[PDB]
C-alpha cells in the first residue's frame, strides 16, 4: 500500500505560509498584493481554474481581479491590455489563462507580460533564467510537483526520475528543476532524469520507468502508467488531467493498480492540482516583494 | 568494428558550405562578415582554440580579429569593450573565450553580448529561445554534436540517448536539442533522453547507457565510458577533453575497448573538436545575414 499524498493538505500548508507572509508584508506598511488574471473566452475548465485561483488569493489575503474578454479580442487589443497592466504599479502579478483562441499567438502574449510580474514563469527570460539555474519566477505546476516531492521528504539526489511529457509549461521545467545542481543559484534536485514524450515507444518507456525511483506523468493519457511499469516502492506523481467516460476526471496513472506497488502516489483530483494554485500564490507574494 | 567518424572530414564539408555561402553574400554586394573574439589572459589551450577559430574564419572568407587583454582587466572595462563591439556595425559576431579570471562574472559577460551577435549562444535570451524550441543562435559544440549525428545518418526519433554531463554550455543544450519536437520552429531530435551528471551513481549510469542507441559523453572523465556500458551497435560521441599522462589528450571514452562494441564512435582529438569550430563559422554567417 502506497502512501496517498494529499495535495489538498500540502496546499493548505503552503497557503497558511503565504497568508502569514502576506499578513506580515501588509502589517509593515506595504501595499496588499494584487493579482490580475486575463481570461479570454468561455472555456469551462478555464473558468473553473481561474475561480480556484481567485479564491485561493482571497484566502491568503491577496487582492485579485479577473478581467474577462470575448474570444473575438484581437491580439493587438490583448497586448494593449497587457501593457496597461504591466505599467500599473498596483498590479503585482499578471497572468493570462491559456489556452487562447487560435488567432492569437500564445508565445507573443506570454512574452509581453513583464518578467517581474510573470507569475506563470512563461516569459522567455524567466525560461532562460530557469534553464541556467538562476533565480526566476518558476512555473506553478512544476514548482507544485517539486514541492510535493520535497515536503513529503522523498529524496532526489542520485535518484532515477522519469518524466513522461516534454511540454514547455509542465514537462520541460519539471525535468529541468529535478536534474540540476543543488549547489547552483536556484538549487535543483540532482536526479538522473529521463525525458520521454509522444515518440518514445511504450516498450522503451517501460524499460526506463522500471529503473525509476520517481515517475512523473504529464502526458494526458489515461492509464499510461500501470503497475508492471513501476518498481516496488517508487514515488508516482500524476500531473495528467483527462476527461474520460457521464464525463469523468482521471490522471495518467492507473491509480487502483499502481497504489498496490508504489511507495507514494498522488490522486487526480486532489493531487498536483491544488498545488498548482498554491504555488501561484507564492509567486504573487514574490512578485509583490520585488525580490527578483 | 565501429565506424570511426572523422569530425575533421565533416568539418571540412561544413566549411566548404560556409565558404560558398559567404562567397555568395559578398558577391551580391554585402559587407564581408566579421568575427571579433575577446581573449583574456594567457591560458594556452584558450590561445590554441582561438587560433583554430581565426584560421577557420580565414579559410571560409570571414574577417576576424582577436582582441587580447590581460587577466587584470576589470569587469567594467571588459563590459565597456563589449558595448563598443555590440555598437559597431562592422562587427557581425562577437564571442568571449572562456574561461575568464575568477574576479569576472561570466554570466554577466555572456549576457552583455548582443543577442544578434552572440555566436556562442550563451546569452540568456538565446538560451530561453532554445529551451522553447524557437530559432536561436545555438551553441557551437552542441550543434557540432547534432551535426555529426545528422550528417552520419544516425536516427534519433524514438531512440534512447544518454548524455553524461549537464553543463549549461554543452550537456544541457545537447539534451535539449536531442529530445525536442521535430515539428517545432527549431526542430529537435525526438529522442528519449537521459541526463546524467556528477551525482549519478556509476551503477545507474551503466543501467541507462546499456539501453542507449546513442551515448554522448561530456563529463571530462577519462574512461568514463567503457565497452560493458554500451550496447552492441550503439553510436558513441565523445565530447570530453582530458589532459592525462608526457601530458596527453584523451576523451571520456575508452576508445580502444569501445571501438570493438559500438556501431559508431568519434575520436579525441579529431572528433567533436573540429565540429565545434566549423559550426561557429556557420553562426557567424548567420549573424551577418541578420536572419534572426
Ligand atoms: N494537475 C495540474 O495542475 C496540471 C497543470 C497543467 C497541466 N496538467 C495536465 O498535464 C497533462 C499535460 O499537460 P501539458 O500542458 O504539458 O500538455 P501537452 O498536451 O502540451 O503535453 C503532452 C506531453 O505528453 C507527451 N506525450 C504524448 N504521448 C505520450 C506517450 N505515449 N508517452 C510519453 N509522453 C507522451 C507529449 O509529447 C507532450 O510533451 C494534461 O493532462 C494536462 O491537463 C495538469
Ligand atoms: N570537443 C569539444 O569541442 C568540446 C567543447 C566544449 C567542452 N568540451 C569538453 O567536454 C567536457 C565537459 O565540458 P563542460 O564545459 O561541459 O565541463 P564542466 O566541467 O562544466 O561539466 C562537466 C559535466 O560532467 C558532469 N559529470 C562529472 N562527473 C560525472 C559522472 N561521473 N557521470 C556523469 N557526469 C559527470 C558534471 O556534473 C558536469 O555537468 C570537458 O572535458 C571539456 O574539455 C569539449
Ligand atoms: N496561464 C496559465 N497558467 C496555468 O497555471 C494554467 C493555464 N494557463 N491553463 C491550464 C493549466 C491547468 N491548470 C490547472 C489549475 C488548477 C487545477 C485544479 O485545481 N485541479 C483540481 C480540480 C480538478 C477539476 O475539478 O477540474 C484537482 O484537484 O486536480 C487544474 C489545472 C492551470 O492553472 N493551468
Ligand atoms: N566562449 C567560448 N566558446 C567556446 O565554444 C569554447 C570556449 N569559450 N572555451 C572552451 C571550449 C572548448 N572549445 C574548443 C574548441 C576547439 C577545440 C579543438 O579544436 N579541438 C581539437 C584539437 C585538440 C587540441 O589539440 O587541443 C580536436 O581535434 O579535438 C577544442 C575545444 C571551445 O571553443 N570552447
Amino acid at each position: 500500500e502506497a502512501v496517498v499524498i494529499s495535495g489538498r493538505k500540502l496546499a493548505q500548508q503552503i497557503k497558511q505560509e503565504v497568508r502569514q507572509e502576506v499578513e506580515e508584508w501588509v502589517a509593515s506598511g506595504n501595499k496588499r498584493p494584487h493579482l490580475s488574471v486575463i481570461l479570454v473566452g468561455e472555456n469551462p475548465a478555464s473558468h473553473s481554474y481561474v475561480l480556484n485561483k481567485t479564491r485561493a488569493a482571497a484566502v491568503v489575503g491577496i487582492n485579485s481581479e479577473t478581467i474577462m474578454k470575448p474570444a473575438s479580442i484581437s491580439e493587438e487589443e490583448l497586448l494593449n491590455l497587457i501593457n496597461k497592466l504591466n505599467n500599473d504599479d498596483n498590479v503585482d502579478g499578471l497572468l493570462v489563462q491559456l489556452p487562447l483562441p487560435e488567432h492569437i499567438d500564445e508565445r507573443r502574449i506570454c512574452n509581453a507580460v513583464s518578467p517581474d510580474k510573470d507569475v506563470d514563469g512563461f516569459h522567455v527570460i524567466n525560461v532562460g533564467r530557469m534553464c541556467l539555474d538562476q533565480y526566476s519566477m518558476l512555473p506553478a505546476t512544476p514548482w507544485g510537483v517539486w514541492e510535493i516531492i520535497k515536503r513529503t521528504g522523498i529524496p532526489t539526489l542520485g535518484k532515477n526520475v522519469v518524466v513522461a511529457g516534454r511540454s514547455k509549461n509542465v514537462g520541460m521545467p519539471i525535468a529541468m528543476l529535478l536534474h540540476t545542481d543543488g549547489a547552483h543559484e536556484r538549487p535543483g534536485g540532482d536526479a538522473t532524469v529521463t525525458i520521454s514524450h509522444r515518440y518514445t515507444p511504450k516498450e522503451q518507456l517501460k524499460k526506463h520507468t522500471i529503473l525509476a525511483d520517481i515517475v512523473i506523468s504529464a502526458a494526458g493519457i489515461p492509464n499510461l502508467i500501470t503497475a508492471d511499469m513501476i518498481k516496488e516502492g517508487a514515488a508516482v506523481i500524476d500531473v495528467g488531467i483527462n476527461r474520460v467516460h457521464k464525463p469523468k476526471l482521471v490522471g495518467d496513472v492507473d491509480f487502483e493498480g499502481v497504489r498496490q506497488k508504489a511507495g507514494y502516489i498522488t490522486p487526480v483530483p486532489g493531487g498536483v492540482g491544488p498545488m498548482t494554485v498554491a504555488m501561484l500564490m507564492k509567486n504573487t507574494i514574490i512578485a509583490a516583494k520585488k525580490v527578483l
